[PDB]
Order: C-alpha cells, then sequence, then structure tokens
C-alpha cells in the first residue's frame, strides 16, 4: 500500500 | 527528478 | 492540482 | 465512505 | 466557501 | 440529527 | 454572533 | 430544559 | 458571519 | 483598492 | 479609527 | 456581555 | 490609563 | 469579589 | 475554490 | 502581466 | 511595590 | 491563615 | 505538476 | 533566454 | 480610514 | 504637486 | 508643522 | 487614550 | 489596480 | 515623454 | 525636554 | 505605581 | 513579457 | 540606434 | 507637473 | 532664446 | 530674481 | 507646509 | 534569603 | 513536626 | 541673516 | 521643543 | 523620443 | 550647419 | 548615575 | 529582599 | 530675467 | 554703440 | 536497509 | 538662433 | 563689408 | 541529477 | 563528489 | 569559457 | 560708477 | 538679504 | 563659543 | 543626568 | 547565450 | 575594429 | 569585579 | 548550601 | 553604427 | 580632405 | 577699508 | 557668534 | 579550568 | 556517589 | 574520547 | 550488567 | 553501524 | 527469544 | 564508529 | 590541510 | 585632554 | 565598578 | 575533493 | 602565474 | 600678527 | 581644551 | 583561459 | 610592439 | 580532553 | 603566533 | 601599550 | 580564571 | 589594428 | 616624407 | 599550516 | 623583497 | 620647530 | 600613552 | 607579539 | 629613518 | 613571478 | 638604460 | 623597442 | 649628423 | 630595502 | 653628483 | 631627522 | 652661501 | 617661529 | 637694506 | 595689520 | 615722495 501511495504521489508531482 | 526520487522511495519502502 | 491530489488520495484509500 | 469524503473535498477545494 | 464546506460535510455524514 | 447540526452551522458561519 | 450560535444550538438540541 | 439553558446562556453572553 | 466580518472590515479600512 | 480587496474576499468566503 | 474598529467588532459579536 | 466588553474597550482605547 | 482599564474591567465582570 | 480584586489591582497599578 | 480565489485576485490586481 | 501571472497560477492549481 | 501588592492581595482574600 | 501567609510573604519579599 | 508550473512560468516570463 | 532557462529547468525537474 | 489618512497628509504637506 | 500626489494616492487606495 | 502633524494624526486615530 | 497620547506628544514636540 | 496606479501617476507627472 | 513612459508601463503590467 | 517627556508619559499612564 | 516609575525616571534622566 | 517590456521601451526611447 | 539596441536586446532575452 | 515646472522656469528665466 | 529653449524642453517632457 | 524663483517654486510644489 | 517653507525662504533670501 | 523564607514558612505552619 | 522539618530545611539550604 | 534664517525655520517647524 | 531648539540655535549662531 | 529631442534642439539652435 | 548637424545626429540615433 | 538609577529602582520596588 | 538585591547591585556597579 | 539683466547693463554702460 | 549692442543682445536672449 | 537507502539516494542525487 | 545672433551683429556693426 | 561678412557667416552657420 | 543540472546550465549559458 | 559522499555514508551505516 | 567552467563543475560534482 | 553698478545689480537680484 | 548684501557692497566700494 | 553651544544644549534637554 | 553630561562636556571642551 | 549576446552587440556597434 | 573586438570576445566566452 | 558580584550574590541569598 | 555554592563559584571565576 | 556615425560626420563636414 | 579623413576613419573602425 | 569691509559683512550676517 | 567672529577679524586685519 | 569547576562542584554536592 | 561521578567527569574532561 | 567517557561511566555505575 | 552494557556501548561507539 | 549496534545489544540481552 | 528478535532486527535494518 | 566516520570524511574531503 | 584536520579530529574523538 | 575626558566621564557615571 | 573602569582607562590612555 | 576542485580551476583559468 | 597560484593552493589544502 | 590671529581665534572659540 | 590648543599654537607659530 | 584572452587581444590590437 | 607586449603578458599570466 | 583538543588544533594551525 | 595562542588557551582551560 | 591595557583589564575584572 | 585569561592574553599580544 | 590605423593615416596625409 | 614617417611608425608599432 | 601557506605564497610571488 | 616580506610574515605567524 | 610642535601637542593631549 | 606616542614622534622627526 | 611584528617590519623595510 | 620609526613604534606598543 | 614580470618588461622595452 | 632600470628593479623586488 | 624606435627615426631623418 | 645623433641616442637608451 | 632601492638607483643613474 | 645625491639619500633613509 | 636631511643637503650642494 | 642657507634652515627646523 | 625664520633669513642675506 | 627689510618683516609678522 | 605693514614699508623705503 | 605714497596708501587701506 505504502509503495502504491508513493508511486501515485510520484506520478502526480 | 522529484518524480524519480519519490518513485525510488516507493520501490524502497 | 490540489483537487487532483485529493482525488488520487481518495482513489488510493 | 472515506473515499467519498476525500472525493467531496477534492470537488470542493 | 466555508458554508459550502460545512454543507457538503453535512450531506456526507 | 448530525447532518442537521452541520447544516445549521453552515447556515450560521 | 455568539448569541445567535448558542440560540441555534438550543433550537437544535 | 437543556434548550432553555442554552437560550439563557445565549441571552446572557 | 465571516462574510459579514470581512464586509464590515472593508467598509472600515 | 483595499476596501475592494476585502469585499471580494468576503464574497469569496 | 481604533475605537470605530472595536465598536464595529462589538456590534458584530 | 462580550459586546459590552468590546464597547467599553472601544470607549477606552 | 492602566488604572482606568482595570477599573472598567472590574465594573464589567 | 472579582470586581473587588480588579478594583484593588487598578488602585495599585 | 482556490482557483476561484486566484482568479478573483488576478481580476483585482 | 501580473493579472496574467495570477490567472495562469489559478488555472494551474 | 511588590510588598504592597502582596499585602493588598492578603487583605482581599 | 491564608491572609497571614500572604502578609508574611509581603513582609519578606 | 511542477514541470507544468515551470513550463507555464516560462511561457509567461 | 530566460524563457528557455525556465523551460530547461522544467524539463529537468 | 486609509483614504482619510492620506487625504489629511495631503492637506498637511 | 505633492498635495495632489498624496490626494490622488488616497483616492486610489 | 510637526506639532500639527501629530495633532492631525491624533484626531485621525 | 491613544488620541490623548498623540495630542500630548504634539503639545510636547 | 496597479495599471490604474501607473495611469494616475502618468497623468500626474 | 515621462507621462507616455509611465502610461506604457501601466498598459504593460 | 526628556524629563518633561517622561513626566507627561507618567501622567498619561 | 507605573506613574511613580516614570516620574522617578523623569526626575533621574 | 520581458521581451514585450524591452520592445515597448525601444519603441518609446 | 538606441531603439535598435533595445529591440535587439528584447529579441535576445 | 514636470512640464509645468519647466514652463514656469522658462517664463521666469 | 533661453526661454524658448526651456519651453520646448517642457513641451517635450 | 532669486526671491521670485523660490516663490514660483513654492507655488508649484 | 512645503509651500510655506519655500515662501519663507523666498521672503528671506 | 532562602533560609529566612523557609524559616518564616515553618513558623507559619 | 512539619515546623521542625521546614526549620531544618532552612538551616540546611 | 543666519540668525533670522534659523529663527524663521523655528517659527515654521 | 524643536522650535525652542532652533530658536536657541539662532540666538547663538 | 531622443530623435524628437535632437530635432527640437536642431530647429532651435 | 549646426542645425543640420543636430538634425543628422537625431536621424542617426 | 548608574548606581543612582539602580538605587531609585530598588526604593521603588 | 528584592530591594536589598537592587541596593547591593547599585552599591556594586 | 536675463533680458532684464542685459538691459540694465546696457542702460548703465 | 555699446549700450545698443548690449540692448540688442538682451532682446536676442 | 538504511545502506540501501543511502546507496539509492547517492545513485539518484 | 545662432543665425539670428550673427544677423543682429551684422546689422549692428 | 564687415556687415556683409557677418551676414554671410550667419547664412552659413 | 546535480551533474545533469550543471550540464544543462552550461549548455544554456 | 556528493554521490560519493552519500555512498561512503551508506557503507558506513 | 563560462560554459566550460560550468561543465567542469558538473563533471566534478 | 562702480557703486551704481553694484546698486543696480542689487535692485535686480 | 542678497539685495542688502549688494547694497552694502555698493555703499562701501 | 563651543562651550556656550554645549551649555545651551544642556539647558535645553 | 543628561543635562549634567552636556554641562560637563561644555566645561571640558 | 552570452556568445549570442556579444555577437549581437558586435553586429550592432 | 570594435565589431571585430566584440565578436572575438564572444567567440572567447 | 565578577568575583565580587558572585560573592555579594551569595551573601544575599 | 546555596551561599556556599555561589562563594565557591566566585572564588573560581 | 559607429561607422555610420563617422560617415555622416564626413558627409557633413 | 577632412571629409575624406573622417570617411577613412569610419571605414577603419 | 578692509576693516570696514569685514565689519560691514559682520553687521550683515 | 559669526558676527563676533567677523568683528574680531575686522579689528585684527 | 573546566576540570577545577567540576571538581569544586563535586566537593560541594 | 554523585561526588565521585563529578570527580570522574572532571578527571576526564 | 567518547569511548573513554562511556567506559568511565560504566566503571562508575 | 549495566556496567557491561556501557562497556559494550563504549567499545562500539 | 546500526546493524552492529542491534547485534551487540542482542548479544548483551 | 529476545536475542533472536534483536538479531533479526539487526539483520533487517 | 565516530572515529571511522571522521576518517572516512577526511579521506573524502 | 583539511584532511589532516578531520583526521586529527577523528583520532581525538 | 583625553585622560581628563575619560576621568570626567567616570566621575559622571 | 564602571567608574573604576573608566578611571583606569583614563590613567592608561 | 577540494584539491581536485582547485586543480580543475587552475587547469581552467 | 594564476594557474600556478591555484595549483599551489590546491596542493596546500 | 599670526600669533595674534590664532590667539584671538582661541579666545573666540 | 580647544582654546588651550589654539593658544598653544599661537604661542608656537 | 586568461592567456587565450590576452593572446586574442594581442592578435587584435 | 603593443601586440608583442600583450603576447608576452599572456605568456606570463 | 579539551586541553588535548586545543593542543592538537594549535599543532595543526 | 596563532599556534602559541591556541596552546596557551589549551593550558588555561 | 596593548599588553598593559589587557593586564589592567585583567586586574580590574 | 578570567583574570588569568586576560593576563595570559596580555603576555601573548 | 593600430598598424592599420597608422598606415591609413600615412596613405591619407 | 610625412607619409613615409607615419608608415614607418606603423611598421614599428 | 598558516606558516606553510605564507611560505608557499612567498615562494610563488 | 616581496618574497622576503611574505616569508618573514610566515616565520612570525 | 616640528619637534617642538609635536612635543607641545603631546603635552596638551 | 598617547602623550608618550607624540613625544616619541617629536623626538624622532 | 605585536612588538615582534613591528620589529621585523622595521628590520625588513 | 623609516626603520627607526617602525622600531620605536614597536618599542611603544 | 613579479621579478619575471619586470624582467619580461625589461627585455621588451 | 631603460631596460637596465627595469631589470635592476626586478632583481630588487 | 625604444632603441628600435630611435634607430628608425635616425634612418628616416 | 642628425641621423648619427639619433642613432647614438638609440644605442645609449 | 628602501636603502637598497635608492643605492641601486644611485649606481644606475 | 646625482649618483652621490641618491646615495646620500639612501644612507639617510 | 629633518634637520639631518637638510644638513646632508647642505653638505652636498 | 647655498650650503650655509640649507644648514641654517636645518638648524631652524 | 615664523619671526625666527625671517630673522635668520635677514641675518643670512 | 635687504637684511633690514626682512628683519622688519619678521618683527611685523 | 595691513595698515601697519604699509606704514613699516613706508618708513623703510 | 615714495614714503609718503606708501603712508597714504596705508592710511587709506
Amino acid at each position: 500500500f505504502l509503495g502504491a501511495l508513493f508511486r501515485a504521489l510520484s506520478r502526480l508531482l
């Protein structure tokens, strides 16, 4: 989950 | 850069 | 941006 | 529910 | 804005 | 009830 | 304001 | 009673 | 209320 | 100017 | 000025 | 009461 | 001044 | 009592 | 909301 | 210029 | 001064 | 007693 | 997002 | 120049 | 208020 | 001149 | 002059 | 009070 | 606003 | 000249 | 001068 | 008290 | 923007 | 000359 | 203003 | 001559 | 002459 | 004020 | 000092 | 006893 | 002269 | 005060 | 502008 | 001559 | 001086 | 005590 | 002024 | 002659 | 783990 | 201007 | 002759 | 990353 | 350099 | 030169 | 003569 | 003042 | 002179 | 104090 | 960029 | 010459 | 000095 | 004890 | 540019 | 000659 | 003469 | 003072 | 020094 | 014990 | 150093 | 045990 | 480091 | 067990 | 460990 | 130098 | 002189 | 103390 | 590293 | 020279 | 003479 | 002091 | 670099 | 000559 | 320890 | 010098 | 001198 | 201690 | 360049 | 001759 | 170190 | 000379 | 002379 | 000290 | 130290 | 001379 | 270096 | 001569 | 160089 | 002769 | 050094 | 002569 | 010193 | 004569 | 001094 | 005569 | 003074 | 005659 969170944040920022 | 940083952090955690 | 951030955060949780 | 909360927050903010 | 925030939060809960 | 509370708070504030 | 807030709270409860 | 108490408090404050 | 506050402050300043 | 700024800010919030 | 500000604030609250 | 407080403070300052 | 401020505060409370 | 306290404080300061 | 705020500020300044 | 800057910033956020 | 302050506080309580 | 305490404290300080 | 911000600022300035 | 500078900085970050 | 300040300053200077 | 400058500045703000 | 300046500032505030 | 302060300062300077 | 400021300054100077 | 300079600067900003 | 300034400030406070 | 402080300071300075 | 500024300055001077 | 200088400088930046 | 200054200087000199 | 020089300079600026 | 120059300068500013 | 200053200087010089 | 403080407090209790 | 304790504490500290 | 200059300057300020 | 200062300076110089 | 200045100076001299 | 000189210098700059 | 200042401050407190 | 402290400090400094 | 100066010089010499 | 020369020079300037 | 973190950060930055 | 000067000198001499 | 010389010199310059 | 930043800056400047 | 610094820090920890 | 300087600084860091 | 010259120059300035 | 100076110089020379 | 200046300045402050 | 300072400085200089 | 700047300056001057 | 100087300086930097 | 200060402070406490 | 502490500190410092 | 300036001067002189 | 000189100097620079 | 000159200049200033 | 200076200089020279 | 300070503190406690 | 601790720390530091 | 500190602390406890 | 703990910590750090 | 710390801490416990 | 826990934690972190 | 850290930093810098 | 500084610091700690 | 100045300053403070 | 400091400084300089 | 930096700068400059 | 200076400075640090 | 001049200047200042 | 300085200079020169 | 600069300047001048 | 001077200066630096 | 630190720093610097 | 300074400071602390 | 200054300062503190 | 510090510094400087 | 200048001057004169 | 002189001078420089 | 720096600088300059 | 100066300065520091 | 001047200046200061 | 400085300078010059 | 500095500078210059 | 000056200055400081 | 500079200048001039 | 002068100056510095 | 100059001048004259 | 004179002057310089 | 400089100048002239 | 002059001047300085 | 200079000049001339 | 003049001038200064 | 100078000059000439 | 002239001039100044 | 100078010159010639 | 001339010139000036 946490990895998914940071992947989504990267894809966003 | 920033995106790569967060993606690396994701793959790490 | 901010709206997209909150929307992605929703889709995550 | 929480996803709905954050979606409403995104739609608002 | 703020009134809309509380109104949406009402409609949520 | 709670929805009514937040609606009244919105209408006020 | 404060008076109106407390009066609305009374009418509510 | 409780509504009366809050009404008196509003009338006071 | 907040809107009234800022309107009064505008009328003042 | 300042009055218009605060009035617009009022209508916003 | 200051007196007017505080008096307006009083009539508000 | 609070309105009286701010009115007195205005009258003073 | 200060004496008047505290005296007014006393007469208030 | 509290009024007496603040009156004494005013008379002092 | 935030977009509306900055649009109003742009229209103003 | 300034208005265009703030408007672009709005459309961004 | 300080002695007078504490003495007045004593006579109060 | 308390008055005596504060009187002694005044006489000391 | 950040890249979009700097691209918009470049297009502007 | 300046626009190209900010555009390059965008593509970097 | 501010307009009054600058008008008074103009009338003076 | 100076008075006119300050007066126009007042009418602006 | 200076006295008139401070007096006008007094009547303003 | 503040007006009295500035009036006294004017009378002095 | 800023454009109005500079237009007024132009008209003046 | 100077007036035209400031007017052009206004229309720019 | 200075003594008169501090004395007036005393009579004020 | 405070008035006494500033009176003593005036008498000194 | 900057290019527009310098072009306007050229056209003027 | 001067106009051409500023125009070329614009075309550069 | 500046034009008025130079016109007055011309009429004088 | 001199007056005409200053007048022309006025009409220029 | 000199007096007239300074007087004209006064009436200007 | 400034006009009065320059008028006094004219009357003097 | 401290010794006197504790000694007085002793005689008090 | 308590008086003795505080007296000894005074004698110590 | 000089004395008159400073005296007039005093009478002004 | 300032007027007194400049008057004394005039009387001296 | 500069060309206009030098043309006016030419027509004058 | 001189007029032609300044005129040519204008046409250049 | 300094000694007198501290002595007066002592006698005050 | 405090008065003694400041008296000793005065005697020292 | 200059014309007056040279006319006076003519009348004199 | 000389007077006429200086008079003509005045009429010129 | 931590060694992996700093190695990845080195590889990146 | 210079032509007028030399023509006046001619008509004089 | 001399008048013609100066006249021709004017027509030249 | 930093090396890439400075390489791009070099390529630009 | 920087990358080597972080790599050395990694091998340390 | 400047480009070479920045490129060398890049290869260093 | 010389006295008359200086007197005329006085009446002028 | 200046006129008085030159009148004194005339009277003297 | 200088002594008188400083003495008068003393009598002022 | 300050008056004493300047009196001593006068008596010295 | 800098090379382009100096080349443009050369082509101009 | 000058153009060649600036061109060589460009090719250098 | 410092030693005397601490010694006096000791004898005080 | 505390007095001994400060005495030792004085003896040391 | 400079060549054009000197060519114009040549053509003129 | 002179024209040829300035023309040659132009062709040089 | 010279003495009279300096004396007159004294009575002037 | 200045008058005294010039009177002494006159009496000397 | 530091060693002596800590040793004295030891002998104290 | 505590004295031993401070002695050891002194011996160390 | 640090190792010695912890070792001494161990031997102490 | 605790001594062993601090010895191990010393040996490590 | 951290690994060694936890390993030694394990071996100890 | 606990030693095994910390060994595993070391091996992990 | 700390000694190793500083040795590595020395070897690096 | 710097390396020797850090190495000496290491051997110290 | 300097010694006397510092001595008087001592006697003052 | 301060007086002693300045006396020693005077005796020195 | 620092030595390498200065060597590269030397090789460059 | 300069290169040798920087190289020597490198070998030093 | 010179000595008398400096002596008079002394008695004046 | 200054008077003494100029008296000594007079006595010398 | 600097050597190249001065060589280019030599080749040019 | 000049070229040789600059070339030798290059070979020096 | 601290003495050793400063001795090493002395030996180094 | 510097080494001696730090060594003396070491022997002090 | 400097040594005497610091020694006197030592004997003071 | 402090006296020893300043004595050592005096002996050094 | 300089040689070319002097050769052109030779060819011209 | 003169041409030969300038030509040889060019050949020199 | 510092001595080595200045020795190297001497050897260089 | 210069080398000897820097060498002596090194030997001193 | 010069020696006497400096000696008298010493005796004065 | 200063007197000694100027006496030595006198004895030297 | 400073005496040694100036002695070395004397010996050198 | 110069050496003697610096030597005496050393002997002073 | 400086000696080499002056030797090169010697051989050149 | 000149070459010998610069060579000797080199050998000096 | 200078010798070459004078030899060329000799050969020419 | 003249050529020989300049040749001799060359060989001397 | 300076003596050596002037001796070399003597020997050379 | 001249050599003797510079030699004696060196012997002096 | 100066006397020695002029005596040497006398002996020489 | 001249030697006697310079010798007497030395004996004077 | 000046009188002594002129008396010596008289005695000499 | 001449000696008497200079002697009288000395007695005068 | 000047009158005395001319009278002395009169009595001499 | 001459003496009378200079005497009259004195009585005038």
